Order: structure tokens, then sequence, then C-alpha cells
């Protein structure tokens, strides 16, 4: 189930991880009042422009499904508020941000019509993130919004742990790869951790031909990776794979790829489209120590990738 209200409504999502670009002078619009069915006014800010933007940090990388939006009566008044349009900005570390796209250009997500009734809006394609904005574009009268935000912990589904590129609980020993270009780190190449990235040796590189691996440290079950860019860096270089292989080995000297069942040759798994939001990518469970990750497409800075591992214990 993955249309869970993530605890704007139900404070779950606490007042500090909720924060504005700046909040009404006279203090009673506070980013606090932005929960879902709130009775006291709404988010605000000091002036209205596409500029300002409620912002929260959900602490945890989350599954982002949906979105839903309210205006705001003031208590004081009884005038309506409410936001009419809006974008999303979204982040793993509150750094590097992307725009919420469909297709070629930034989503318009359409809001609300009055002040009093939610407006649910489903991602065309779901989100792996941690820091969400929400960027009025339009509104009536003034800007105000009360939310609520839905989705779900990727470990939530069976047996989809996170095995310890984010943790730290897989030492640096075991990670690897193919070739590097720097003595480099291997804490470089961890999920969200890293504000770097693995880099190969020559980031243009040929098609299956580098690879980063990941032993576990003892067998486990694998059921899907979390693929990510590079952010690299005097000069930033923001990079991601495209398109990727993998494979799978008990003993670290034979391995197998995991098969496409219409090809009958290695899957060709859909990478990232950003350097910082990450991908998940699911498949049937199989038994492995190590974990083998090939980029076979990149951007046009190369190969620069950062990945977790997902999974459980033999049972």
């Amino acid at each position: 189930q993955c249309n869970v209200p993530l605890g704007m409504e139900s404070g779950r999502i606490a007042n500090e991880q909720i924060s504005a670009s700046s909040t009404y002078s006279d203090g009673r619009w506070t980013p606090q009042q932005s929960r879902l069915h709130g009775d006291d006014n709404g988010w605000t800010p000091n002036l209205d422009s596409n500029k300002e933007y409620l912002q929260v940090d959900l602490r945890f990388l989350t599954m982002l499904t949906a979105i839903a939006t309210q205006g705001a009566i003031s208590r004081e008044t009884q005038n309506g508020y409410y936001v009419k349009s809006y974008k999303l900005e979204v982040s793993t570390n509150g750094e590097d941000w992307m725009v919420y796209r469909h297709g070629k250009n930034h989503k318009v997500f359409q809001a609300n019509n009055d002040a009093t009734e939610v407006v649910l809006n489903k991602l065309h394609a779901p989100l792996l993130t941690r820091f969400v904005r929400i960027r009025p574009q339009t509104w009536h009268s003034g800007i105000a919004l009360r939310l609520e935000l839905f989705g779900c912990r990727v470990t939530d589904a069976p047996c989809s742990n996170m095995l310890g590129m984010l943790s730290g609980l897989i030492a640096d020993s075991q990670i690897s790869a193919s070739s590097t270009q720097e003595l480099w780190s291997p804490s470089a190449a961890r999920l969200v951790s890293s504000r770097s990235g693995w880099f190969p040796r020559i980031p243009q590189a040929q098609p299956g031909e580098e690879w980063l691996q990941v032993d576990l440290g003892t067998p486990k079950t694998v059921k899907g990776v979390i693929i990510q860019g590079a952010r690299g860096g005097a000069v930033e270089a923001r990079a991601f794979v495209r398109k990727f292989k993998v494979s799978y080995s008990l003993n670290g000297k034979d391995w197998e790829y995991i098969q496409d069942p219409r090809t009958q040759q290695p899957k060709l798994f859909e990478g990232n489209m950003h350097y910082d939001t990450p991908d998940i990518r699911r498949f049937d469970p199989i038994p492995a120590q190590y974990v083998r990750v090939y980029p076979e497409r990149w951007s046009p800075a190369g190969i620069g990738m950062r990945l977790e591992v997902l999974g459980c214990d033999w049972t």
C-alpha cells in the first residue's frame, strides 16, 4: 500500500520538519499551520510571488505518490485565499534539487478553486525523495496552503531492507570497482550519504565494461537496487547512469546476470534521469553475497553513480 498519508494532518510530521521561504509578518500564518484540515488559518508567505515555497523534510528516503492541498479562510477576517497551481521541487539532501517534470518541462499541478475543499494530485511517475518543496505559481487573493503528502517507505515492502550502503553497515572494504579515476573513497559510491559518486577511470567508457561491486558480507536475498547519479567535483560534474545490467554471485568469482524473460538475455534496467533523484528497481529475489552493477548508457559527463542494494536475510 503506497497511498498512505505521511503525517501532515496527524502530527507524525513534526513542527520542526516544516519550514518555508518566508511567513506573514503578523505571525498568524506560520508554516506549521499548513496541516491538511487544520482549523487555524494556513501557511502564507510574507510576499506573494512564485519564488516562495513551503518545505517538508520527511527525514527518511520515502516514495512520494500524491499531494493534497487546500487554501484557508482567515480566522480574523473570514476572507478566503488559495493556491491555484504549483510546481514540485525535491531533494535527497536539501542541497541538490530537481523540479518535477512532465515530459521535457516542469509539471504544473492544478490545485484549488476555493478555500475549503481538498484537491488531490497523483504523481504520474512516483518519486523517491526526502525533502519536498511546494512552489505556488498562481493563487486567488493571496497564497495560502494546507497540505498532505502521500506515499510509503521503500522498506515497507516485503524483503526490501536497505542492506547497508547508506547506513554504513557495509564497510568501505566491501565496496570495489572495475576502475576508478582517483586512492578513491569507497564511501563515494553510497546512496544519498555521499555528495560525490563513483566515477570510473575513463567515465566515457565502453558499455557493459565498467562496474561497481558490493559485497554484502554474508549470503542474502536480493530483491532490488536503488541507483543514483553523481554530483562529482573544483568543477562540479552532474552525471548519471541511464541504463544498466546486474550480476550476482555467492563466491565472488562466478557471475550470473539477472535475465529478462522476454529476451532470454541479461535485463537492461532503466537508470536515472537526474544526478540526485534516485530510482528504485525491484526484481524477483535471487541468492547472493556479491552484486555487480554495469552501466550501459549514461549522461554527457560520463558514468557517475551511487548505489544501495535491497533485500533481507535468508529465512
